[PDB]
């Protein structure tokens, strides 16, 4: 809508207070005009029709329980946008400042989230397995990254390419988490998962096997579930990414960590320059070393660490 840019205040899923960019026109809307072509947050009102209606508030104060998820989706989207802009010099997911849209309160007791090809969607969870998904910054960034991937490499959502697609989302979701410095970790969705059970998480990048995910190419899932295990085999790449950044010894192979920042640069470059819709793990390996090479030279430690990492997860 057309109106006056302003700032509201509200409480997020975790009960934290924060300021949000809104737009004033009769009502106060969850419309952030400060970022690219804007960030829009909608209310799906427990239905499945999208996107629903642009979030309207009467007083610019979002302290109602029903508001929480909207606050977070809106806020975290902004943070994610900033990350891409500040860090990778990317303007929105399309690189052309496309408007970012999210819908919350999707369905009833919906334990998931997704990028529908046009926007982000978040369920509220059943309150047992999950709480409103937008409460996790890694989650929001994961979703937004799916968009980035779509506009770039276009990795098809199945089998190996789909696993890569997933890993990308986990990696960047994690990097964004570190970027915001919000109790950063190498875990996925710990903030909205099992309300419930402390210390747990949906996925682990540092130790995927902890949750039954493969951490070695030899343990790759080859069935048909999960689109051919896109959310499973991602653990392999996730583990690799972890090693590149943090370093360590996995299956007898030692990897010298190069740090988060370099990890991001390397992966972003691979994503945007070398990956294709049908790329596989092995292709991912080549893209990654090519990027590092481009960035730090063939004889660099960076290239070295990338190689060891892939070796460590049995990806040649
Ligand atoms: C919390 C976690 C990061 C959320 C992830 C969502 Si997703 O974007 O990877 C996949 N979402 C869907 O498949 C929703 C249905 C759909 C809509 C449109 C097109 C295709 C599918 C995530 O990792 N989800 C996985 C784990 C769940 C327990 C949350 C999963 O969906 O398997
Ligand atoms: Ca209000
Ligand atoms: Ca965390
Ligand atoms: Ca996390
Ligand atoms: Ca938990
Ligand atoms: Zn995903």
């Amino acid at each position: 809508i057309t109106g006056t840019s302003t700032v509201g205040v509200g409480r997020g899923v975790l009960g934290d207070q924060k300021n949000i960019n809104t737009t004033y026109s009769t009502y106060y809307y969850l419309q952030d005009n400060t970022r690219g072509n804007g960030i829009f947050t909608y209310d799906a009102k427990y239905r499945t029709t999208l996107p629903g209606s642009l979030w309207a508030d009467a007083d610019n104060q979002f302290f109602a329980s029903y508001d929480a998820p909207a606050v977070d989706a809106h806020y975290y989207a902004g943070v994610t946008y900033d990350y891409y802009k500040n860090v990778h010099n990317r303007l929105s997911y399309d690189g052309n400042n496309a408007a970012i849209r999210s819908s919350v309160h999707y369905s009833q007791g919906y334990n998931n989230a997704f990028w529908n090809g046009s926007q982000m969607v978040y369920g509220d969870g059943d309150g047992q397995t999950f709480i409103p998904l937008s409460g996790g910054i890694d989650v929001v960034a994961h979703e937004l990254t799916h968009a980035v991937t779509d506009y770039t490499a276009g990795l098809i959502y199945q089998n190996e390419s789909g696993a890569i697609n997933e890993a990308i989302s986990d990696i960047f979701g994690t990097l964004v988490e570190f970027y915001a410095n919000k109790n950063p970790d190498w875990e996925i969705g710990e903030d909205v998962y099992t309300p419930g059970i402390s210390g747990d998480s949906l996925r682990s990048m540092s130790d995927p096997a902890k949750y039954g995910d493969p951490d070695h190419y030899s343990k790759r899932y080859t069935g048909t579930q999960d689109n051919g295990g896109v959310h499973i085999n991602s653990g392999i790449i996730n583990k690799a990414a972890y090693l590149i950044s943090q370093g360590g010894t996995h299956y007898g192979v030692s990897v010298v960590g190069i740090g988060r920042d370099k990890l991001g640069k390397i992966f972003y470059r691979a994503l945007t320059q070398y990956l294709t819709p049908t790329s596989n793990f092995s292709q991912l390996r080549a893209a990654a070393v090519q990027s590092a090479t481009d960035l730090y030279g063939s004889t660099s430690q960076e290239v070295a660490s990338v190689k060891q990492a892939f070796d460590a997860v049995g990806v040649k």
